[PDB]
Protein backbone atom coordinates (compact mmCIF):
# COMPACT_ATOMS: atom_id res chain seq x y z
CA UNK A 1 0.00 0.00 0.00
CA UNK A 2 1.44 3.00 -1.55
CA UNK A 3 1.26 6.30 1.19
CA UNK A 4 -0.26 9.82 -0.43
CA UNK A 5 0.52 12.87 2.63
CA UNK A 6 -1.82 16.00 2.18
CA UNK A 7 -0.80 18.46 4.44
CA UNK A 8 -2.72 21.17 5.76
CA UNK A 9 -1.55 24.51 7.53
CA UNK A 10 1.80 25.45 8.39
CA UNK A 11 3.78 25.57 11.93
CA UNK A 12 6.41 24.34 13.54
CA UNK A 13 5.15 20.16 13.90
CA UNK A 14 4.02 20.62 9.70
CA UNK A 15 7.78 22.10 8.56
CA UNK A 16 9.17 19.01 10.96
CA UNK A 17 6.04 16.53 9.13
CA UNK A 18 7.61 18.00 5.24
CA UNK A 19 11.38 17.63 6.36
CA UNK A 20 10.69 13.75 7.29
CA UNK A 21 8.16 13.30 4.68
CA UNK A 22 10.82 14.61 2.21
CA UNK A 23 14.20 12.60 3.71
CA UNK A 24 12.22 9.51 3.44
CA UNK A 25 10.49 9.61 -0.38
CA UNK A 26 6.88 10.00 0.26
CA UNK A 27 4.40 10.75 -1.92
CA UNK A 28 3.16 14.11 -0.53
CA UNK A 29 1.46 17.70 -1.88
CA UNK A 30 2.30 20.87 0.64
CA UNK A 31 0.37 23.89 -0.93
CA UNK A 32 1.83 26.09 1.66
CA UNK A 33 -1.24 26.27 3.73
CA UNK A 34 -1.89 27.99 7.00
CA UNK A 35 -4.35 27.01 9.80
CA UNK A 36 -7.41 28.89 8.18
CA UNK A 37 -7.31 27.67 4.72
CA UNK A 38 -6.12 24.15 5.86
CA UNK A 39 -9.33 23.22 3.27
CA UNK A 40 -9.41 19.42 1.84
CA UNK A 41 -10.85 20.78 -1.65
CA UNK A 42 -7.31 22.61 -1.53
CA UNK A 43 -6.70 19.31 -3.17
CA UNK A 44 -9.49 18.54 -5.37
CA UNK A 45 -6.99 17.94 -7.40
CA UNK A 46 -4.92 15.27 -6.22
CA UNK A 47 -8.18 13.72 -4.30
CA UNK A 48 -9.24 13.40 -8.24
CA UNK A 49 -6.62 11.19 -9.11
CA UNK A 50 -5.36 9.08 -5.89
CA UNK A 51 -8.63 9.06 -4.51
CA UNK A 52 -10.82 5.55 -4.63
CA UNK A 53 -7.55 3.88 -6.19
CA UNK A 54 -6.56 0.77 -4.57
CA UNK A 55 -2.90 1.12 -4.00
CA UNK A 56 -2.57 4.37 -2.62
CA UNK A 57 -3.56 5.34 1.20
CA UNK A 58 -4.66 9.01 1.76
CA UNK A 59 -3.53 10.65 4.62
CA UNK A 60 -4.85 13.97 5.08
CA UNK A 61 -2.84 15.62 7.92
CA UNK A 62 -5.16 18.48 9.48
CA UNK A 63 -7.45 19.37 6.85
CA UNK A 64 -10.74 20.56 7.08
CA UNK A 65 -13.22 17.77 5.52
CA UNK A 66 -14.98 20.57 3.41
CA UNK A 67 -15.31 17.70 0.22
CA UNK A 68 -16.27 14.36 1.60
CA UNK A 69 -12.66 12.70 1.06
CA UNK A 70 -12.40 9.06 -0.93
CA UNK A 71 -13.25 5.68 0.49
CA UNK A 72 -9.15 5.83 0.76
CA UNK A 73 -8.56 9.07 3.00
CA UNK A 74 -7.59 8.82 6.59
CA UNK A 75 -7.81 12.07 8.89
CA UNK A 76 -4.40 12.61 10.50
CA UNK A 77 -5.18 14.87 13.08
CA UNK A 78 -5.22 16.28 16.58
CA UNK A 79 -8.51 18.40 17.17
CA UNK A 80 -11.78 18.49 18.07
CA UNK A 81 -12.76 15.15 18.45
CA UNK A 82 -9.26 13.72 17.82
CA UNK A 83 -7.94 16.32 20.78
CA UNK A 84 -6.55 13.86 22.68
CA UNK A 85 -4.96 12.22 19.97
CA UNK A 86 -0.68 12.23 19.06
CA UNK A 87 0.51 15.57 17.36
CA UNK A 88 0.34 14.99 13.97
CA UNK A 89 4.07 14.59 13.25
CA UNK A 90 3.71 11.83 16.20
CA UNK A 91 0.95 9.87 14.21
CA UNK A 92 3.10 10.46 10.85
CA UNK A 93 6.43 9.15 12.08
CA UNK A 94 4.31 5.62 13.36
CA UNK A 95 3.00 5.16 10.31
CA UNK A 96 6.83 5.70 7.98
CA UNK A 97 8.65 3.88 11.13
CA UNK A 98 10.08 7.14 11.89
CA UNK A 99 12.06 7.53 15.27
CA UNK A 100 11.69 10.79 16.62
CA UNK A 101 14.72 12.59 17.30
CA UNK A 102 15.32 15.04 20.39
CA UNK A 103 14.53 17.65 18.41
CA UNK A 104 11.18 16.53 16.77
CA UNK A 105 9.85 15.32 20.49
CA UNK A 106 10.59 18.57 21.28
CA UNK A 107 8.44 20.14 18.02
CA UNK A 108 5.20 17.31 19.04
CA UNK A 109 5.24 18.31 22.24
CA UNK A 110 4.67 22.19 21.81
CA UNK A 111 2.77 21.24 19.24
CA UNK A 112 0.41 19.35 21.70
CA UNK A 113 1.28 21.13 24.47
CA UNK A 114 3.03 23.94 24.22
CA UNK A 115 5.83 25.38 27.05
CA UNK A 116 4.25 22.32 29.25
CA UNK A 117 4.47 19.54 27.04
CA UNK A 118 8.63 20.32 26.64
CA UNK A 119 9.32 21.23 30.07
CA UNK A 120 7.48 17.63 30.65
CA UNK A 121 10.49 16.13 28.08
CA UNK A 122 13.16 17.74 30.08
CA UNK A 123 13.30 20.70 27.47
CA UNK A 124 16.10 23.59 28.33
CA UNK A 125 15.49 27.36 28.31
CA UNK A 126 17.27 27.60 25.26
CA UNK A 127 15.55 24.43 23.84
CA UNK A 128 12.01 26.15 24.69
CA UNK A 129 13.74 29.34 23.48
CA UNK A 130 14.39 28.12 19.79
CA UNK A 131 11.05 25.81 18.93
CA UNK A 132 9.03 29.00 20.03
CA UNK A 133 10.99 31.17 17.42
CA UNK A 134 10.79 28.54 15.06
CA UNK A 135 7.04 27.62 15.92
CA UNK A 136 6.25 31.38 15.10
CA UNK A 137 8.44 31.83 12.03
CA UNK A 138 6.90 28.80 10.60
CA UNK A 139 3.11 30.41 11.67
CA UNK A 140 4.48 33.69 9.21
CA UNK A 141 4.76 36.06 12.55
CA UNK A 142 6.29 39.22 11.72
CA UNK A 143 7.73 42.19 13.01
CA UNK A 144 4.16 43.71 12.44
CA UNK A 145 2.80 40.97 14.44
CA UNK A 146 5.16 41.25 17.10
CA UNK A 147 4.61 44.77 18.23
CA UNK A 148 0.98 44.67 18.39
CA UNK A 149 1.66 41.73 20.58
CA UNK A 150 3.97 44.19 22.51
CA UNK A 151 0.81 46.76 22.83
CA UNK A 152 -1.76 43.82 23.55
CA UNK A 153 -0.44 43.05 26.67
CA UNK A 154 0.95 47.09 27.86
CA UNK A 155 -2.79 48.38 26.76
CA UNK A 156 -5.31 45.87 26.81
CA UNK A 157 -4.62 43.27 29.38
CA UNK A 158 -6.38 42.40 32.63
CA UNK A 159 -5.97 39.72 35.43
CA UNK A 160 -9.88 38.53 36.36
CA UNK A 161 -8.31 36.01 39.46
CA UNK A 162 -6.52 33.06 37.29
CA UNK A 163 -7.30 34.41 34.25
CA UNK A 164 -5.42 37.09 31.60
CA UNK A 165 -7.90 38.37 29.42
CA UNK A 166 -6.58 40.25 26.19
CA UNK A 167 -8.52 42.20 23.56
CA UNK A 168 -6.22 42.92 20.56
CA UNK A 169 -6.41 43.57 16.77
CA UNK A 170 -3.82 41.18 16.16
CA UNK A 171 -4.17 38.55 13.53
CA UNK A 172 -1.95 35.84 15.49
CA UNK A 173 -1.77 35.27 18.83
CA UNK A 174 1.19 33.16 19.54
CA UNK A 175 3.13 36.43 20.11
CA UNK A 176 0.87 37.35 22.89
CA UNK A 177 1.11 33.75 24.75
CA UNK A 178 5.06 34.02 24.75
CA UNK A 179 5.15 36.95 26.58
CA UNK A 180 2.53 36.61 28.73
CA UNK A 181 3.98 33.06 29.76
CA UNK A 182 3.65 31.36 32.00
CA UNK A 183 -0.33 31.62 32.81
CA UNK A 184 -2.87 29.57 34.17
CA UNK A 185 -5.81 30.92 31.71
CA UNK A 186 -5.66 33.06 29.00
CA UNK A 187 -8.28 35.07 26.50
CA UNK A 188 -7.60 36.61 23.64
CA UNK A 189 -10.11 38.03 21.62
CA UNK A 190 -10.73 39.99 18.69
CA UNK A 191 -13.96 42.29 17.29
CA UNK A 192 -14.77 38.68 15.43
CA UNK A 193 -12.59 36.20 17.25
CA UNK A 194 -11.40 34.89 20.58
CA UNK A 195 -9.03 31.95 21.74
CA UNK A 196 -9.10 30.43 25.04
CA UNK A 197 -5.77 29.05 26.09
CA UNK A 198 -5.29 27.13 29.76
CA UNK A 199 -7.14 25.17 32.39
CA UNK A 200 -10.84 23.66 31.86
CA UNK A 201 -11.18 24.21 28.32
CA UNK A 202 -14.69 22.12 28.23
CA UNK A 203 -16.48 24.40 30.36
CA UNK A 204 -15.36 27.11 27.65
CA UNK A 205 -16.68 24.42 24.99
CA UNK A 206 -19.98 24.50 27.04
CA UNK A 207 -20.16 28.27 26.95
CA UNK A 208 -19.28 28.96 23.12
CA UNK A 209 -22.20 26.02 22.02
CA UNK A 210 -24.65 28.38 23.21
CA UNK A 211 -23.41 30.94 20.79
CA UNK A 212 -22.32 29.25 17.80
CA UNK A 213 -22.77 26.05 15.45
CA UNK A 214 -20.19 23.27 16.48
CA UNK A 215 -18.51 24.16 13.12
CA UNK A 216 -17.22 27.45 14.21
CA UNK A 217 -15.43 25.63 17.53
CA UNK A 218 -12.13 24.22 17.09
CA UNK A 219 -9.79 22.73 20.23
CA UNK A 220 -6.77 20.98 20.64
CA UNK A 221 -5.17 19.17 23.48
CA UNK A 222 -6.37 18.40 27.25
CA UNK A 223 -7.18 20.89 30.46
CA UNK A 224 -4.70 23.48 29.98
CA UNK A 225 -5.51 23.21 26.17
CA UNK A 226 -6.81 25.84 23.90
CA UNK A 227 -10.28 26.12 22.14
CA UNK A 228 -10.87 28.87 19.91
CA UNK A 229 -13.82 30.52 17.35
CA UNK A 230 -13.11 30.66 13.45
CA UNK A 231 -12.72 34.53 12.38
CA UNK A 232 -15.59 36.30 11.29
CA UNK A 233 -18.17 33.74 11.99
CA UNK A 234 -19.19 35.40 15.24
CA UNK A 235 -20.55 38.95 15.55
CA UNK A 236 -18.56 40.95 18.44
CA UNK A 237 -21.18 41.19 20.37
CA UNK A 238 -21.33 37.30 20.43
CA UNK A 239 -17.55 37.92 20.84
CA UNK A 240 -17.86 40.81 23.79
CA UNK A 241 -21.29 38.25 25.60
CA UNK A 242 -18.80 35.10 25.51
CA UNK A 243 -15.79 36.78 27.30
CA UNK A 244 -18.08 37.75 29.83
CA UNK A 245 -19.87 34.65 30.16
CA UNK A 246 -15.65 33.10 30.48
CA UNK A 247 -14.75 35.83 32.80
CA UNK A 248 -18.18 34.85 35.26
CA UNK A 249 -16.05 31.47 35.56
CA UNK A 250 -13.69 33.13 37.72
CA UNK A 251 -16.60 34.57 40.18
N1 LIG B 1 -1.92 26.32 26.26
C1 LIG B 1 -1.36 26.90 25.18
N2 LIG B 1 -1.04 28.21 25.19
C2 LIG B 1 -0.48 28.81 24.12
N3 LIG B 1 -0.20 28.17 22.97
C3 LIG B 1 -0.48 26.86 22.83
C4 LIG B 1 -1.09 26.13 23.95
N4 LIG B 1 -1.25 24.86 23.53
C5 LIG B 1 -0.78 24.78 22.26
N5 LIG B 1 -0.32 25.98 21.86
C6 LIG B 1 0.26 26.29 20.53
O1 LIG B 1 -0.80 26.43 19.59
C7 LIG B 1 -0.48 25.79 18.36
C8 LIG B 1 -1.50 24.70 18.07
O2 LIG B 1 -1.26 24.26 16.73
P1 LIG B 1 -2.42 23.51 15.91
O3 LIG B 1 -2.62 22.19 16.53
O4 LIG B 1 -1.96 23.36 14.37
O5 LIG B 1 -3.78 24.36 16.01
C9 LIG B 1 -3.96 25.63 15.39
C10 LIG B 1 -4.91 25.39 14.24
O6 LIG B 1 -4.59 24.17 13.57
C11 LIG B 1 -6.25 25.28 14.94
N6 LIG B 1 -7.34 25.65 14.01
C12 LIG B 1 -8.30 24.82 13.56
N7 LIG B 1 -9.14 25.47 12.72
C13 LIG B 1 -8.72 26.75 12.62
C14 LIG B 1 -9.15 27.97 11.91
N8 LIG B 1 -10.23 27.97 11.10
N9 LIG B 1 -8.43 29.09 12.09
C15 LIG B 1 -7.35 29.11 12.89
N10 LIG B 1 -6.90 28.04 13.57
C16 LIG B 1 -7.53 26.85 13.48
O7 LIG B 1 -6.17 26.17 16.05
C17 LIG B 1 -4.80 26.46 16.34
C18 LIG B 1 -4.56 27.96 16.20
S1 LIG B 1 -5.46 28.78 17.48
C19 LIG B 1 -5.13 30.51 17.42
C20 LIG B 1 -5.16 31.00 15.97
C21 LIG B 1 -4.86 32.49 15.92
N11 LIG B 1 -5.82 33.17 15.02
C22 LIG B 1 -3.46 32.73 15.44
O8 LIG B 1 -3.24 33.18 14.33
O9 LIG B 1 -2.43 32.46 16.24
C23 LIG B 1 0.91 25.17 18.52
O10 LIG B 1 1.90 26.01 17.91
C24 LIG B 1 1.14 25.15 20.02
O11 LIG B 1 2.52 25.40 20.31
Amino acid sequence: KKHLFLLGGHDLEMQTIVQILTDRNVIFKDRYLQWDNALLSQYEEEIQQYGNKEPFIIYGVELKEDITPPTNYIRIDHHNEYATYPSALEQVASILDHPLNRYQTLVAANAKAYIPGMLEIGASHEEINLIRQEDRKAQGVIEDDEKLAQEAITNGTEKIGSLYVVFTTANKFSPICDRLYPYEKLLIYTPNELIYYGKGINSIQKILKRYTPISNIFWGGGINGFIGTVRNRLTTNEILNIVEQIKLLEL
